[PDB]
């Protein structure tokens, strides 16, 4: 990141903890929880609201020594109150913006807020999981702030999870008990959590609605195909991500040893000499060298992140992902509870800070070779097969002759979020008992109210609605101001949040309570449709058929002679 951006960060943060403190009030109140009474404190919003908030309530040991690596056990109940009137540490991860390690090892906690904790009425409970491709992110208030939601009748609940190879490190030898997916068993155990506690919160135990975006919508799908979570809530939505996207799952087991490697260890590649390496290291040292574990290959094969959700090598006690996604997909209790999905209207739009660092990646266009779907594609990508699976990309986002930035910029929409997206539809209505899913398109485009992740992504002055442009209307952040009443922003905070609370309560996101929505006939999608309708979300709402349909089916002919994988 650049120093202007750096200075004003520091800038913004010094005044985050002023605005904080001023926003804090002393009304400390004190909840039950099975672990123990917890103590929150009153605070206030820039729009004049207040809400009770409660954080760092831990729902697992903290996972360091010999717990590093390993699947969470249930935390140690304490006599007395616990102070829960300030946050914790974020999972250990490279700052986007400094460029440093922060955060700790003790991060295995979850935020509760509401507006009011005695309700006469028990109220939806919303549970956030945080994206930032399994290596980032936090529940901290200034970036995940729950001043928007709170002007709705609902709980809200933010939680952490581990992040990176402290998250999910895999290791094939059954003896060491590092099987995988430790991040994700996290959010197992978060959610445990929420359904015996929310009761204490005013929450409705039986009314409970998980989602994410990005990574964090990947762990929502998680979280409905597992059988560890089977009935612990009633409703998913899954904003830009699922589990079968190709970033959301990646086998790692043979990149302990190099980051070992990179991290000065001496010996060969037995996993129980790499462990005991990795088990002394610093958990920063680690962290920071986890840009480098991806061989060239690999990262021309497209892989994403070198440690993130994998199928576990064989099935222990708290295991999570015993088969590919795509095959849990084919028993998951979460296909028949009511689901709602959606992608922004330029995802694509995300990889402008990619682009300018590496241009040459726009050549990749030339045949389009590198994006066909690795399960398809030959090793070196040369097959003519590929070749001609690649054509079929080429001419669905390459306009002229030569291919352009914005061309590989809509290619990536569809590689990393539209085509997945399909492909989980279309799995998922062989085996579902028909409840609903509903599609939205986020189509709103504003720089008057931004998020931090414009900084990471470059986004200053570049128009178009990127991956996590929506967080903007969701969460308050530290780079959020009070918008007046009448503004196109504030008007989207009310929609967004008004039909995510519609959607929470039952099941269904539509609602006449909702400015905007007085024309809006929003139906699910069914199996017999050959074309998605959603919900477009932009200064206006209006249903429309996905814009994306056609690009979308160009991509699925690539299986034309390989429907099995489909």
């Amino acid at each position: 990141v650049s120093l202007m951006e750096k200075l004003k960060w520091k800038i913004k943060c010094i005044e985050n903890k002023f605005l904080n403190y001023r926003l804090t009030t002393n009304e400390t109140v004190v909840a039950e929880t099975e672990y123990g009474k917890v103590k929150g404190v009153k605070r206030l919003t820039v729009y004049d609201d207040s809400y009770y908030s409660f954080e760092g309530i831990p729902y697992a040991q903290p996972p360091v020594g010999e717990l590093r690596f390993k699947a969470p056990q249930r935390p140690t109940p304490w006599d007395g109150v616990r102070d829960c009137c300030n946050h914790k540490d974020k999972s250990v991860q490279v700052d986007f913006i400094t460029g440093k390690v922060c955060g700790s090892e003790d991060c295995l906690y979850l935020s509760v807020y509401t507006n009011n904790l005695n309700p006469e009425t028990k109220r939806p409970v919303l549970v956030y999981i945080h994206g930032g491709g399994f290596i980032i992110g936090e529940n901290h208030r200034d970036m995940y702030g729950p001043d928007y939601f709170i002007k709705k009748d609902v709980v809200l609940i933010n939680i952490q999870y581990r992040l990176g190879a402290l998250g999910f490190l895999s290791l094939n030898s059954e003896d060491l008990n590092v099987p995988g997916n430790a991040g994700l068993k996290d959010q197992v155990m978060a959610l445990r959590w929420i359904k015996n506690n929310c009761a204490n919160f005013g929450g409705n135990p039986d009314n409970i609605t998980v989602f994410g975006e990005s990574a964090g919508a990947a762990s929502t799908h998680y979280m409905m195909l597992t059988e560890q979570t089977r009935g612990l809530f009633h409703r998913g939505i899954l904003m830009s991500g699922n589990a079968i996207c190709p970033w959301a799952n990646t086998q790692c087991q043979h990149r302990a040893f190099t980051l070992a490697k990179l991290a000065g260890y001496k010996g060969e590649d037995n996993d129980k000499d790499v462990l005991e390496f990795l088990m002394k290291a610093k958990p920063q040292d680690l962290i920071k060298l986890e840009e480098k574990v991806l061989t060239l290959e690999e990262r021309t094969n497209k892989v994403m992140f070198p440690f993130g959700p994998t199928v576990e090598p064989y099935q222990t006690a708290d295991c999570v992902l015993p088969k590919h996604p795509r095959e849990m997909v084919k028993t998951a209790w979460g296909n028949s509870i009511p689901t709602m999905m959606g992608n922004t209207s330029y995802e694509g739009l995300f990889f402008t800070s990619i682009l300018k660092q590496m241009p040459l990646l726009v050549k990749e266009l030339e045949t389009c070779v590198n994006f066909v779907p690795s399960e398809l594609a030959d090793a070196e990508r040369t097959a003519p097969e590929t070749l001609e699976m690649g054509a079929k990309i080429k001419k669905a986002h390459v306009t002229g002759e030569t291919p352009t930035a914005d061309n590989f910029m809509d290619l990536c929409s569809h590689f990393y979020f539209w085509f997945p997206m399909h492909r989980l539809l279309q799995l998922r209505f062989n085996h579902t008992s028909g409840t609903p899913v509903y599609l939205y398109r986020f189509d709103f485009d504003s720089e008057d109210l931004i998020n931090p992740y414009r900084i990471m992504r470059s986004g200053r002055g570049v128009k178009g609605v990127s991956h996590t442009d929506e967080l903007t209307y969701f969460f308050w952040n530290q780079l959020a101001k009070r918008m007046p009443k009448e503004s196109r922003e504030y008007k989207t905070i009310e929609r967004m949040t008004g039909i995510w609370t519609q959607f929470a309560t039952t099941g269904n996101p539509y609602s006449n309570e909702i400015e905007g929505m007085e024309n809006v006939s929003w139906d699910p999608i069914e199996k017999s449709d050959e074309v998605y309708k959603c919900l477009n979300i932009s200064d206006e709402l209006k249903m429309i058929d996905v814009p994306e349909m056609g690009k979308i089916k160009q991509w699925e002919s690539m299986f034309e002679k390989h429907r099995d994988l489909f």
